[PDB]
């Protein structure tokens, strides 16, 4: 029997259960993979061997992101300024300028005036209060349609979508403009930083402050899937998939939000989170890593091709490179190679495709989703409860947090949020 | 005995008078200098005999002035695109790009959350209401107060400052931040328009629009000073300097609002104008026209100097030019030419003044003004009413315009308004 038992060891879990420990709690870790970090994953490449690539999670902002940046200073963990962009072969049309700022003067006066409706609409949102209780609903509609209200012209429009695909990891018509300003809201109300934060990089992969933090955690079985949360009685009693149960006075549940509807709690979970969690979040980003030869180094493109962003990764050999391309999985299969090179070649003719690597998050039954993004009407209908306690079981993590949604501080952060309220309770 | 008098002889006055003439009533245009067109002034150059210069009102934008586009259109008269700009020669600092638009990366997030407040607070203002009946009392302040509060880095800082100067006619200090913004709101809301608004010019100056319209009015005075407006019998009966007076069912003032207070109305005006018309605008806008030599064609200049903008005009040889300077009386005294080398030396050292050009309408008593700008505190106290009728007695100009201050637009657009009043009255 343990004070806490955290399930799922990503960064959430990882700080939840550290700080937990630290405080002089008895705490289990709990996780299902053979590995500690979830969607923070660093191993060898599959195309180039020895070398050792982030298949998840990478770049961080420390100005965005004060708790990573902590855990950094703590551990001494180094990083690198992440790869400078020297050369621009956008798709935008043209009119386009080839640069990283790629609107042309003549966009100029329609930029400002949707520079103005996008931060005046963001500027709506309350970070705190939750996405459904802000009469926010008329902003929660198909991000196309939003966009669409804007009347940008080509570059610009072209330029925010693109980008709006990158990050939300969806297609316009199925990605929400209210989550879109949200994070515009996230970033110190700024369009600009949700794409500036792509700042920095771990020197030596996430598994280096996986390391570090697991290092403290005194008690963690690996290889352990919790398939049943039972608050009924006194204590809380954890059913795992192969063997013995667990059991607790709190549980943190760490896991993905879209494998919560593979565990049986009891009792049920308040009912107005249920639909959201059958249902699953619609995140879809894809992340594909492209081996290639014939590519000089510090490419960036951004443009209208089925790969919304092309750029410049890893520096393989004098001839070779690593690519990396953002797009979603409902609308590009990555295992296609002809696909992968009709669609690099669109905006790089010159570009032969060696290979490529990713991890298909979506089919792996521990996380069924890369990161978080609302289903259209979803948050404005249930978000700020997702991540509250139901009794004594937590939910934390990147999906779940309001201040910083599908980045690693906001995995910190519900942690941080977690940690203190069972430090009182 | 009249229709109507129409007192002054700019764009305001002879759109007045030409608009009442072809309405079929009997219309006095009285001018009181021994030209027609005010403030807009094409005459000879003082340095270089034979060519044609504006030395006031020369630039217009189609999209923004459809009055104005109009009168072009009415009379045939030709337009050519504005003096283009090839060479950028700023003095923002070291981080500065020499462009146009000289703003670097470093500050592009700041840049954005500026445009957001400045255009929020720009919104704030209803074209139609007045500035003194919208409670913007707390935007009347300091225009360096203003800027200080919004925090921006040096470059953007600067750049703002600079063309405020230019457009304001007006050093940080005297100018009114509500103005700024009231300019901000005129141009559809945009910062940027402000200064995208010089974007055409008269190719054979102003004198042609002021020609094709004087020839529809069949009576016009010259070297005719109204020095009284007496309403208080049943006829208007206007008072002349040098001769017999003249009468008319209603009178337009036309003259330059700081001219004003040399007139005496009977009755008094009412009471709220009073002190603002006493006072005057505090306007100070100083045009030079710069004869020289070793200027390529094409500079633009932006930057700290007492010159806030300087910039390519008119090409008068291989060799020569004219530049344009923008700057306010109380800070510079263009009779001192070596200050002039100084302020020009700053941007461009090797550029040699031959001599300089322009017309003190501070110092010309039937204007006491360049346009109009007014005192911080003024417009917020009293505004709309300066332009509104006094009994039978209207008053027009780029003064009083509402929806286009400081503009030929604004002239045409206020004589409208007057001609429109009087023909149901
Ligand atoms: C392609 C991609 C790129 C990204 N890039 C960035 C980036 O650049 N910057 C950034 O800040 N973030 C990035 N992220 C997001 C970030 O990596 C994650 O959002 C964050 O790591 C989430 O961590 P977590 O602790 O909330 O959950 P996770 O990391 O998902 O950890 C959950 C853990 O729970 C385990 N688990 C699941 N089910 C069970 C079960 N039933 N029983 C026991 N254990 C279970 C899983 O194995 C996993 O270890 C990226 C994400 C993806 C997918
Ligand atoms: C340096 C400068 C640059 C400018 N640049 C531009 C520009 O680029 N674009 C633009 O749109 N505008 C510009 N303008 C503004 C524009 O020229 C004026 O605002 C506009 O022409 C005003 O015209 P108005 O009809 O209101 O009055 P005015 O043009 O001033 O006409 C007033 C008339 O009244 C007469 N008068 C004065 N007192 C008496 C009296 N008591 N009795 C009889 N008559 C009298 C004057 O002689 C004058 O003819 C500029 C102005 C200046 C000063
Ligand atoms: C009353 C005071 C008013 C203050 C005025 C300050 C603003 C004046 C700006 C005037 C410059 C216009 C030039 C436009 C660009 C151009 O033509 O030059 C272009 C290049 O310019 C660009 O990079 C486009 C920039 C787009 C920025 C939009 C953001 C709006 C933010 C508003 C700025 C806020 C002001 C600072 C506080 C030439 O290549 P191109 O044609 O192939 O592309
Ligand atoms: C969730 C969806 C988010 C959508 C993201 C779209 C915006 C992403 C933009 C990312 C580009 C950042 C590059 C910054 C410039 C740079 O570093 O490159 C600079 C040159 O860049 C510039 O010209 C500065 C431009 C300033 C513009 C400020 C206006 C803000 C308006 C917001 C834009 C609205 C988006 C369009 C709808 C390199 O020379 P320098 O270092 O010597 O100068
Ligand atoms: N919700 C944003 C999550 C995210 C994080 C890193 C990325 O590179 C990306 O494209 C998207
Ligand atoms: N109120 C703006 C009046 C104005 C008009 C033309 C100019 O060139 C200028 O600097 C200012």
């Amino acid at each position: 029997m343990y004070d806490a038992i955290v399930v799922g060891g990503g960064f959430s879990g990882l700080k939840a259960a550290r700080d937990l420990t630290n405080a002089g709690k008895k705490v289990l870790l709990l996780e299902g993979g053979e590995r500690l970090g979830g969607r923070a994953y660093s191993r060898e490449s599959r195309n180039v061997p020895g070398l050792r690539v982030e298949i998840g999670g990478a770049y961080l902002h420390r100005k965005h992101h004060p708790r990573l940046a902590a855990e950094l200073d703590r551990y001494g963990i180094p990083t690198a300024a992440a790869s400078e962009f020297t050369s621009f072969r956008h798709r935008l049309g043209p009119t386009a300028v080839d640069q990283a700022f790629p609107i042309p003067g003549s966009e100029a006066v329609a930029v400002e005036a949707a520079t103005y409706t996008l931060l005046r609409d963001a500027h709506r949102i309350d970070l705190e209060k939750g996405l459904e209780n802000q009469d926010l609903e008329d902003l929660d509609i198909p991000l196309n349609e939003y966009v669409d209200k804007l009347d940008l012209p080509p570059v610009s429009r072209q330029f925010l979508l693109a980008w709006a695909w990158n990050m939300l990891g969806q297609p316009a018509d199925q990605a929400s403009a209210l989550w879109m300003l949200q994070l515009v809201a996230a970033h110190h109300y700024s369009i600009l930083g949700v794409v500036l934060s792509l700042d920095e990089v771990f020197s030596n992969g996430s598994a280096d402050l996986v390391d570090a933090m697991s290092q403290e955690i005194p008690e963690i079985r690996l290889q352990t899937v919790v398939t049943g949360i039972d608050q009924s009685g006194d204590v809380v009693n954890v059913t795992v998939k192969d063997g013995h149960a667990f059991q607790a006075h709190s549980v943190i549940v760490a896991t993905p939000m879209n494998t919560w509807r593979r565990i049986v709690f009891t009792p049920a979970l308040p009912e107005r989170r249920r639909s959201v969690i059958e249902e699953g979040h619609g995140g879809q980003g894809l992340k594909i890593l492209i081996h290639v030869r014939g590519a000089e180094a510090g490419i960036e493109c951004v443009g209208d091709g089925i790969f919304p962003t092309l750029y410049d990764y890893c520096e393989v050999s004098e001839s070779e490179r690593l690519l990396v391309a953002f797009t979603d999985s409902g609308s590009f299969d990555p295992t296609d190679i002809g696909a992968v090179k009709d669609a690099v070649l669109y905006y790089l003719p010159e570009v032969e495709v060696l290979g490529i690597d990713y991890h298909d998050w979506i089919a792996d039954p521990l996380f069924e989703g890369p990161w978080v993004a609302p289903r259209v009407g979803q948050f404005s209908r249930v978000h700020k409860e997702l991540g509250e306690p139901a009794g004594r079981i937590h939910f934390v993590g990147s999906d779940v947090s309001l201040e910083f949604p599908g980045y690693i501080e906001g995995a910190l952060e519900t942690a941080e949020c977690a940690v203190n309220a069972i430090l009182h309770s």
